[PDB]
């Protein structure tokens, strides 16, 4: 071995408040894929024994040695993750008493490569040649430090262009609030009303053409939208004995994107049925039958109320107290609709064998093939998504596996289960081939029992709503747009109130379709820390035509149904739900927290928030979030409905705990490291 | 962000040919898990505000910002793979002008810590303060890259004894070759002959005490040899029309494990039934029908034959050919060996289907329940397995889920399927509840035969044995004690003819129980390497008494087969078969260059094998490899007995095909490049 000598320095970004600009080489579509070819065509550019100095084995170039760059310059942030280092340019120095001038050479490369340690996504070079070199390397590494400059760089198609963006960037770079009734509103339609053209016309005129890629995400939207949309369906057609059928989920669901997707801003927010919103459908069905009351009627009525409270909190901007939200509650709320959706796909697949293994109406065989046809279901499809942080893959093949994973799984497994295994029927969903409700067939006493279930039901949409909008409203997603919260929130009630009446299921903003179409919606720059791919968003595209063609495409779905779409089975769905629920854990603080109990704190990034935070505070923190969870599920999971339609509440409860009693048990500055 | 300055270069390993090291200061089992309190220990040793200035964010201590260290000396080498770090150490350097004399810490950690991206599993800090550093720096870095002396300082108690230890490791390092008829097996039995006490001694007695790690190993190799053993005595009894049962495959391995272990040089090597060699007994059960000869007879003079020639072949010294042997041929026959443990899962599965889902004699039931606790116990096991090289589990943690993996997972499926599945009854391995073939009564003609059949055999018992044997006694092994390839062949024909002459199974090194009962009995050092941990080993124990105890422990078990030891279904062998067919492919450059197509080249590190080579050559070895696996996979797989039974051939003809035609289509650099 060789002993090797690392040091490390802070550089001051250049103060801009040149010669070298001009006279830098610029090469562009560089196909090589070794360092020594990229190094080599770009010293050949300048007009062979330079290259070698580049790196450590200066003076045995022939000998295999360790083959590491010298002096290198890269962009450093500092995180509650760890050290992040910007891994899509880089920065080579070499001081050569040999030369008579400064020479400065850009390259960039068709695709990006693996250039070192914390470069594993290179894709500008920037080479120095001096006779100093640090100011010229210095000024360069500033320009190149803003993420937009790279992109718009990587825009750039000839030399001159290069160069004339390289001088533009150099020249440029040198209480009581709720008190107005629908201030909100007002100010958001305001923003967002301007725009609106925009919105239909981002990439489909101007410089950048965004056709294809906003085909594939409208492709990703409608099935991802349409899939858990039918396992909805049937989910709510077991628990509402037909009331609601998958039919009812589907058209409700595509008139309901529609009409957000058309009328609302902030489009990239999807409308979707979850978990608990089938659950709190079960509480009202149970009461329903207990009362003797018309589910159609009372359910017609609680979605009026909750409506109603829902344009209350909006006109009212409520919405301002969500900033006070932290993520310790957004994660054990996602905590708790993963294990509901657990629980969902067990109660299936429990009473599937009750009714065939057991014979309580050749049951054995179906029964046990709906559990294998479940779990492979969710294994193919989990594995499919984590293909999508292989660091090694193409990306276009890991974005197309991260896309088409639970479609692809949905297909194979029902062509296995239909074709494959055709000799053994299984249970297939309900459809049997839209009436307003008999609103005013309803007692009093009914209509406040509907009051206080919509009550409740208001503060859950609330807070899920709100939720799911700062989510998508990230300021790590870089959206130019305005945000708009309040007005979001009234067409959300009124396109409840729109569903209610007519007996179709709510739907609310979905937590993992968000995200998920803001991100394939948008250009990401790869980072690859501990062997797993990470996408840094430095432009969302913004437009309504991907969810308008989503929930157009997912209303047409419904001439598929009887013949298609029926074939796949109830376990398909219940894998669905699973495949859900194991894929809406994937940054999960409190998860990663609950394995540290079987993970090791030392072997954490040295800078990690675990290795900085002592264990014993961090084993508090979650505990009390585990504790919290419990109870989420003890009431928002039990077989008394009275007590199940009580969550919401303590939901809202939550977030005043967070806010006072942990900071009293849990010190402030440790709750901020964590939270952050 | 910050830009950050990062220099390498390299540092002479100090020539020997102290003060400092009496005046060093030793800190032991330090419990700090982050490097600021480990530092602050540290310094408060030599008796702050002089741990700030150790990192980069030196003036601006308070303020949240990157917290890397500055001046660092670690281990480094390149090797194919890349530029692989030494990550067990890391010697902090700081020159202080306030201060006024040298000053050097040396501190051990209880705990491997993560103390940088290359740092990954620190034990040794070794901090040098000056008032010149570099000398001190380099020295100690010079004393501490031996691999050895690590290990060492690590089983000192004591700071005397860690400065005595200092002190002492200063002072230190300042053709016709076959012609000899039984000179190879003269030569290793006086080798291994006096260090044959110290075999059964090493870790009982001495100052390191191996009881644990015996005991543990012993386990883990009982469990992965009966496991494995039951399946293809299970294979056997399906392939042989109950010729061979599973308490005579049982029976055989335990005799001839026990003989090698006690009477074998290189004692490391295990002998197990292996695919091919189920293959050839299955030629040999089909030409015994064919031909109406007896199949105990005929296969005791195979047997017999196959033991003459690897006699021969160690009398004469041929081992040494093996020498040539490439990694290209082992890993195509690798794979071979795991397609063959794939196809006969699949035949089997395929086997359960067309008796019970078919009715070609519930069974549909059967066949389904089969199904899906095959690919079940194959998912736990992978699974299991896989999580041995999760960086941030515990040692321990990980190191008992690589040792438990297939023993859980084939515990939990038996349970589900015949407790939990209790009325869905499926298949079970025959065992009706040991006499010397009649080698007498059979024709020349048939003893002619046999002889061919034999040197076939014994082609491929001599290609496997010494191809698992270089495997044991790689160099990266660290194996104080020399090799025994002749007398290992001898006494490998000697047991083979005993065990055929009773009509037994046939045995030879396990490919993937050597290299893992190797791994199990000895002491290695972490590495993270793209977030993988790779082990290094340092010292292997080198001792018979685990091998004598999981033979003993096997035989033993003949006792267990009637009431346990069936109520293991034949589809839990199946994900046995399964589970050891992918996870022998875990080092496999073949696989990894097939994959390659689906991967990014320039995705690897700059100094990987792959992105050095052209791709286009790359793509030709893999083609030249994939076409060579495909002739052996046509050859010894086909439904044909007479072609079956020659795949011993090819193999030994790819040894000469790799050594001659490869290097004239492919440039040698190359080849050397890839292989090495």
């Amino acid at each position: 071995c060789v002993l090797l000598h690392t040091s490390r320095k802070y550089l001051k970004l250049k103060n801009f408040k040149d010669g070298f600009l001009a006279q830098a080489s610029i090469v562009l579509n560089e196909t090589a894929t070794s360092l020594d070819n990229v190094l080599r065509t770009m010293l050949r550019r300048f007009a062979d024994l330079l290259m070698a100095m580049l790196f450590t084995d200066a003076g045995a170039p022939m000998r295999g040695k360790v083959h590491l760059l010298s002096d290198t310059i890269q962009g450093v942030t500092a995180t509650v993750t760890g050290v992040r280092y910007q891994q899509s340019w880089l920065c080579i120095i070499c001081t050569m008493k040999a030369l008579q001038k400064r020479h400065v050479c850009i390259s960039r490369l068709v695709r990006p490569q693996n250039w070192g340690e914390n470069s594993c996504e290179v894709r500008f070079v920037i080479l120095v040649l001096a006779p100093t070199a640090m100011e010229v390397a210095r000024t360069f590494a500033t320009m190149f430090s803003d993420i937009a400059f790279r992109q718009k760089l990587l825009e750039t198609r000839t030399e001159e262009e290069f160069k004339e963006a390289l001088v533009h960037q150099r020249q440029l770079l040198t209480c009581k609030d709720f008190v107005p009734f629908g201030k909100g509103i007002r100010e958001d339609i305001a923003r967002r009303f301007p725009l609106y053209p925009l919105d239909f016309t981002d990439g489909i005129i101007g410089k950048n053409k965004a056709v294809g890629k906003y085909i594939t995400t409208t492709l990703f939207l409608y099935f991802a939208c349409l899939l858990p949309t039918i396992a909805f369906g049937s989910l709510n057609d077991e628990n509402t004995d037909g009331a609601i059928d998958v039919q009812k989920t589907i058209a409700g669901q595509s008139i309901g994107g529609l009409l957000y997707a058309l009328f609302s801003g902030q489009p990239l927010v999807i409308l979707l049925t979850t978990a608990p919103l089938a659950l709190y459908i079960q509480v009202i069905r149970v009461i329903c039958d207990d009362y003797d009351l018309d589910f159609n009627s009372f359910y017609a009525w609680t979605g009026l109320w909750n409506s109603f409270f829902l344009a209350l909190y909006a006109f009212f901007n409520l919405s301002l107290v969500m900033s006070l939200f932290k993520r310790s509650t957004e994660e054990i709320i996602a905590l708790f609709i993963s294990i509901t959706f657990v629980l969902d796909a067990v109660k299936g697949t429990v009473k599937i064998f009750w009714k065939y293994y057991y014979g309580h109406y050749s049951g054995q065989a179906t029964a046990v093939l709906s559990l294998l046809i479940m779990l492979g279901t969710l294994w193919l499809g989990y594995t499919l998504y984590q293909f999508k942080k292989s660091p090694y893959l193409h990306p276009c093949v890991r974005e197309i596996l991260s896309d088409c994973a639970l479609p692809i799984a949905v297909l194979a497994f029902s062509l296995i289960s239909s074709h494959g295994f055709r000799e053994i029927e299984m249970s297939k969903f309900r459809y049997n081939p839209f009436a307003m409700a008999q609103i005013q067939s309803l007692s009093l006493r009914a209509v406040s029992g509907a009051m206080g279930l919509g009550f409740l039901l208001s503060m859950l949409f609330f807070i899920e709503q709100n939720l799911v909008a700062a989510l998508v409203n990230a300021p790590e997603n870089r959206l130019v747009k305005g945000t708009a919260y309040h007005w979001d929130l009234l067409l959300l009630a009124i396109i409840n109130t729109g569903l209610s009446l007519f007996g179709l299921p709510w739907i609310h903003a979905a937590y993992p379709h968000s995200p998920l179409h803001v991100r394939a919606l948008a250009l990401v720059e790869e980072r690859v820390e501990n062997g797993h791919i990470y996408d840094t968003i430095v432009n969302v595209k913004e437009t309504r035509l991907t969810s308008l063609g989503a929930s157009v495409l997912v209303g047409l779905s419904l001439l598929l149904l009887p013949v298609p779409l029926q074939w796949i089975p109830k376990p398909v769905l219940y894998g669905l739900f699973l495949y859900i629920a194991l894929t809406s854990l994937d940054g999960n603080q409190l998860v990663q927290r609950v394995a540290l109990l079987l993970k090791e704190q030392t072997a954490y990034p040295p800078t990690h928030y675990i290795r900085r935070v002592p264990q014993r505070k961090i084993h508090y923190f979650t505990g009390l979030q585990v504790l919290q969870l419990l109870l989420l599920c003890a009431f928002g999971m039990s077989s008394l409905p009275y007590m199940k339609m009580i969550f919401p509440l303590i939901m809202i409860a939550m977030i005043p705990i967070r806010y006072i009693l942990l900071p009293r048990i849990i010190e402030a500055k440790y709750l901020d490291v964590m939270d952050a």
